[PDB]
């Protein structure tokens, strides 16, 4: 079927005819395909060769790993070989045949063939079963949790719930509102965990969990607001009003408070209620205003209320229900419990082997010694099973969030890729936290064009050549700015002085590799003053005092003065150049402070001449 | 009353564009259904079982089973039963160990030893074979791609080609020059993707692809420039001329324009021609002037021209040929075709599942939009197979790059660790971009000695016992500098103020862990001026008006305040300034006036103990 | 009305309505055809008959039916004909069944049952053992190296030994003290490799190795000082003395100088003496002062001294011993030696393929062109066997530290998570070092509130509306500072003037997403100078002069003077505004620097009025 496409929208004739032509071709194609189907199903001569057909030995059930299936060609070859063997085979002594067969592979002798066969089959069975178990098992108590990433936030309130979106790959969190009536906020986050937007839903409770439903490639939330279930989507807006949208309240649990929760794919939903009973339900039957109960379990009181072991974390799978325990401090030691829908407990795990800032273990080890779990989520994606556990780490009014996950053996490889997608990849400072050191033998400051930090030794500073004069002798600090599109860079120079002054010199360097040319910008000098003045060396400036080309600075002390050509003065004063014009004329001025002889001299020191000093 | 209405044609563009898109979708549906049926009829391995097939009996077989229609499973079972039951008539079955030997593992009553043996052996064989094949599966339509890295660039044009050297692990990429004659650049990059150097080859065409050849542990590239293949090595040099170089053209394709491409080892070189035919050749033959053509591939026109779907990059393997497709927006949906050297098309892939910045999936979440599928390179190394797909993301003159890979189960570890080699390992700020908070129980400013940014809350802002009194009373910030070789640091302090002004202090710190000792340097202060100057407080400064230790403040204004301090009856708040700190406790203080109504300049040298009086 | 083509409204709608129904019909057709195909492939009962299927004959089959390709029906007919005419034998014993069972899976006929039974089991067992070997195989000459992390340090002396805690997962390394009588320092580190604290052990030798022991959940170190062993713990204290504590130094080893080393568990330690012989001892034995020697390993003298191939690090395992070689340059080629406790040399390894900053292996691609092997540590945890090799890179007084690893299949996942725990997650810049580019279609400056750097192009400046005047028409840069607890940010603006000045501005922004309200702070302008004053423009300022409102801009220009209130100076008088009061009032000063005419004019510029220009 070859359609036209690329139809011209301008010409009135071409488009109008092309539509009819394309529909005619499609209608022809459909009939052709249907006829080919019907011919294949009934009387085509060479429909299939034998190698494609799979023959089942014994029915049992189609177990994934213990197939009893053979290809028909191979079966027929076996049949022919068996018959031919019966035709052509010389029978011999019975006892000799039985005796030799009794020896097993290792070499011991067994009286009955039954024993030998059983031993061999048992050995191979165990050897296979071990690998099969390691391949697909998912056993929570034997798995180390790992660190995946952290989530952003708006304010200083701890999070309570989070979940993953299967279409966008975005993640959402809930934060408890501080208003009189307890509402909750909702946040959009990028797959790696950066902040985009917010909703505010007042009177929504403290937000333990919500419900998720996917319709037409879009998500919709379920939340009990003012005794109304309310189905709604996400907008970057403010406030939702329940009266606008019809409620789907089931009649049985209308009086008592409940909170909905949904599994990863969004097909089944459960309501947790005040008396501590969770019950499984179906969204579609909920849509059709039908009440249905499938299974329920009950939870003891020592894990509900905050004063014994607070209530944190709920999760749902296809055949299990997950629950988590209280404060998670050194007391009440936050744990997780796994149930089955028949109402049975299976396993329990203590949360003590996690990775913190200063070594794996408990609170002690990390931040402000306060740490506490907040939420649970379980997703099974792309054939792998991962359980996510949330934690909130920090202090009071200094709170941060983290997420940990238990894995099977594929695990987070994809999650590691997602995190790598949004991290820094250029090394600004070395991993230990130090700064880069200069390569051996740098001569001009324009040779070093790299992004990052750079610290140089006083000894090689000495090597350095074309550098400004006020920078001699002492160690230098070089911190290049990030960059331009053409790999142009800004360079910042600072001097290391405990006592004296820190000066900054800034330029732009144009490396000009491809088509642009080499270039060095004009220096810039920032202004600052410390608890010590700058001291002059007359020999440095050749005793002219108008060789002070550099931009504004300050000076102090008497005899340095005595060497000068300006007024003999018997006390020293600063050289400050107020301004520049076009031809290099700088507007020099010096001052005297106290009224012994109070004088401020100023003249236009052009490149060649100096006008008379006066006041 | 209601006259008829007419509208311009230009209002109709969106509808016609939707029509074109929908026609494209319908054609795609036919294409994929036709392909799956053709695969089902000839090459699929598990088409049907033996329960779905019916058999008709002829006259001879009708004498034995008396029926006319049986399914194949039942008929084969009956024949096996007859063959096995024919044997027992030949033997005396009074042996008991064989009778016990006839039951399988699951508890089945067999007829002879054959049934048990065959069933148990096939049961073990199937499980073991599937566990084998789990590790050797490499099928593109079932592999999700992961991100690998970003590549550098020198100008504001998109790249075209890239490849990995098998010796150094370096990356070489090509960009198209903007010269009237089409020339292309070559960039040598680090194993992670940072810039090292450049070569310029003008008048070399658009540079869609290039070839690779190894001589004595050196890399050589072949490029058809001005009718010459040219074999040469890379340098940090400009300009390559055909005159210095010997040509290796076969006469067959001498008039036609073409570009070469090589496999990861580089032993085989393939040509792509303007006719759209891709052919295989061997490098040894070309070097020794031998012409050999093994297989050819011919590709339709709708993937070649820029008016249907443009060309972007190719790559070849030992048994497969890889071709790539056009624009890659919401329309033209960049795709990958996998081929065979017999001239058969195998599979197709649509690139919509990728991981972009603001989300998973397609252009919407991508950026300024405009991802443009741009490259291909296939290499298997160290027993693992992987294929790389390039992209170009951004807008005009704002362009970035990314690399994606489809890998076997387990082939990426080395590449991820190579990237981890040259990344940042020390956290300057927290993950979400927030700044580190101060630890609980801080009293000394020289105790926050840790690399990174820091924000300090106002409530405890002043619980600090060390801090200039100017900084007092409002929230504060802290910005440490990276480090010194002896773990020494620079410390920077800034103030959080909305309407006054921002200050800045800097000093040196020596922690003194091994041999050096605790040391603190002097403060350094810049200057900052805004629409509201700082307010002097009489009570804070003990009224001396000479207690002001801090440098360069410009800290003044206000009537009132003047009366309390020494200088008498100002009737206006003149502003303090320090011209210079003559060393050792000596400062050049100047107080002054704006405008006249009386204009004067109070200046005096404030000694350590005493002050000389003012004069104008 | 030459342009435009017009269409009736009513007719045109009919076209769209016609097309849409056609599209819906086509989609329904696809749905039905796909459904029938899916039903055919899996569950249909009567897909084909036996006529349509073609069967190919093998080599064995061709000798029976003489054909090459037959239909399934005809082949089945031939089989049913042959089976009936089969006859068989008549022997009394079982024999016949054994004869029948001789056929193997591949259609070969074996003489006796033993041959088949051997062959089938061999065929299965080879493949089974291949898979079981692939997992627990640890063949170091075939394992490849990977980078894992860096380590911190104090001063410019290379590190010699390092080891890992098995409880808190911390890192310890030792640097050699540079005093006359050799000592060594001990550094405690974070799980990722960042610095915490230090001790000094004076006069302790070179500190090449040390012994580790765990008691009652506590860590103790054993080091040979002054012919004394002494067991001591780690404390935030300096200097260790053997005088106070009891020593465990054995009777036999009094004269020779020996250095202990411990395995990962710490149950066994061995002594490397100056003679080069290593003996195994049990830690529990020394705790009860019992002298025992298990095994000894002889080292060639050639790997001992400095002149031929220096000694770098050792490691012991529960079954094997490991050894390294000298300098590791292009000469002395660092190598690894594997030894067994029977005293046997096994394998040789060359370290040439490591990952360097600009290379996949060699030295030439390294650093300052220098790196040398530095240590070893063999440990297995959680069942995975991993060997770690350290390296130190750099030159004189410029030293770096790196760690490389050899791992079993699927081992490093935990260590990768450990490193990612303290890594960088927020993307500040691109990987190549570029800066973020401004979003397309930006209007106001305050809208761009995202952490990181930002470079702009002049064109964006052109549209941009909320920027101060002097900043016109130039490339501009935006550099945000990290964040605030309520997601508030700082902003810095720098002009890109190569010739002129790097003008800097600063303000603060409150987004007010959750509760607050959007608000922008005042500009603060830092003051700096270069080699060229700015030239003012009269048209821009509406020719007021006392309308300039910016903070210490310096201005000049002979020509514009006439266009301002100040009269007939005929030379470029300078501009500086000294200060701002409380009520917006500012002080303006215009100055001459020349004395050929020298003057200072300062006038109060209020909000509405101005005073006289005085002097």
């Amino acid at each position: 079927v070859e359609l036209d496409k690329y139809l011209p929208v301008n010409r009135e004739e071409a488009f109008r005819n092309g539509v009819n032509k394309n529909f005619a071709k499609i209608e022809q194609g459909f009939s052709q395909r249907d006829a080919v189907m019907n011919s294949h199903q009934t009387t085509q001569k060479n429909a299939h060769d034998t190698e494609q057909i799979l023959h089942y030995l014994s029915d049992k059930e189609k177990d994934v790993y213990y197939h009893s299936a053979l290809d028909l060609k191979h079966y027929l070859l076996l049949e022919c070989s068996r018959i031919s063997n019966l035709v052509l085979g010389a029978t011999t002594d019975q006892s000799v045949e039985l005796k030799e067969s009794r020896v097993d592979l290792e070499g011991k002798a067994h009286i009955t063939l039954y024993g030998r066969l059983l031993a061999d089959f048992t050995r191979l069975k165990n050897a296979l079963d071990k690998l099969i178990e390691l391949e697909e098992s998912f056993d929570i108590p034997k798995i180390e949790p790992q660190f995946w990433t952290e989530l952003g936030g708006i304010r200083n309130v701890v999070q309570q719930y989070f979940w993953i979106n299967k279409l966008n790959g975005r993640v959402y969190q809930t934060q408890s509102d501080s208003q009189a009536q307890e509402g909750f906020y909702i946040n959009e986050l990028t797959p790696s965990g950066h902040f985009l937007g917010t909703m505010h839903i007042p009177k929504g409770g403290h937000g333990t969990s919500l419900g998720v439903e996917y319709v037409n490639g879009q998500m919709f939330m379920w939340t009990n607001v003012d005794k109304r279930l309310v189905k709604f989507t996400f907008k970057a807006d403010t406030k939702l009003d329940a009266t606008l949208l019809r409620d789907y309240m089931p009649s049985s649990v209308a009086p008592v408070f409940f909170a909905p929760v949904s599994d990863w794919k969004g097909e089944k939903m459960a309501f947790r209620r005040s008396d501590g009973i969770i019950e499984l339900r179906d969204v579609n039957d909920l849509n059709k205003n039908i009440d249905k109960v499938y299974a329920q379990v009950t939870i003891p009181l020592e894990e509900r209320e905050n004063d014994y072991r607070p209530m944190q974390g709920v999760a749902i799978s296809d055949k299990n229900c997950y629950w988590m325990s209280g404060w998670g401090t050194d007391e009440n030691i936050g744990k997780v419990f796994v149930y089955d829908w028949h109402g049975k407990l299976l396993d329990t795990i203590t949360l003590d082997n996690l990775t913190q800032v200063t070594g794996v273990g408990g609170e002690e080890y990390a931040s402000d010694n306060h740490s506490e779990p907040e939420g649970l989520f379980f997703t099974e994606d792309k054939g792998k099973k991962v359980l996510f556990v949330g934690f909130s780490t920090g202090g009071t009014r200094k709170r941060h969030h983290k997420i940990y996950g238990f894995s099977q053996r594929g695990g987070l490889e994809r999650y590691s890729s997602i995190v790598r997608n949004g991290a820094q990849n250029y090394p600004l400072t070395r991993g230990d936290g130090k700064a880069h050191s200069t390569p051996d033998g740098l001569t001009k400051l324009s040779d070093l064009t790299k992004v990052g930090s750079y610290y140089a030794q006083g000894s090689d500073v000495a090597l350095l050549t074309d550098l400004p004069v006020e920078f001699k002798g002492v160690p230098l600090w070089i911190d290049n700015l990030p960059a331009e599109q053409h790999n142009d860079v800004r360079q910042v120079i600072t001097r290391r002085s405990t006592e004296k002054s820190m000066l900054k010199f800034e330029r732009m360097i144009n490396i000009g590799k491809a088509e642009q040319a080499f270039s060095v910008g004009s220096w810039t000098v920032y202004q600052s003053q410390t608890t010590r003045g700058e001291f002059i060396d007359a020999s440095i400036y050749q005793n002219k005092l108008s060789n002070i080309t550099s931009p504004k600075m300050y000076m102090t002390a008497e005899n340095l003065f005595t060497d000068h050509p300006v007024k003999n003065g018997n006390a020293g004063w600063f050289y400050e150049n107020s301004g520049y014009g076009v031809t290099g004329e700088f507007r020099q001025t010096i001052t005297i402070n106290s009224s012994l002889r109070y004088e401020v001299y100023s003249r236009m020191v052009f490149a060649d001449r100096v006008s008379e000093w006066f006041v």
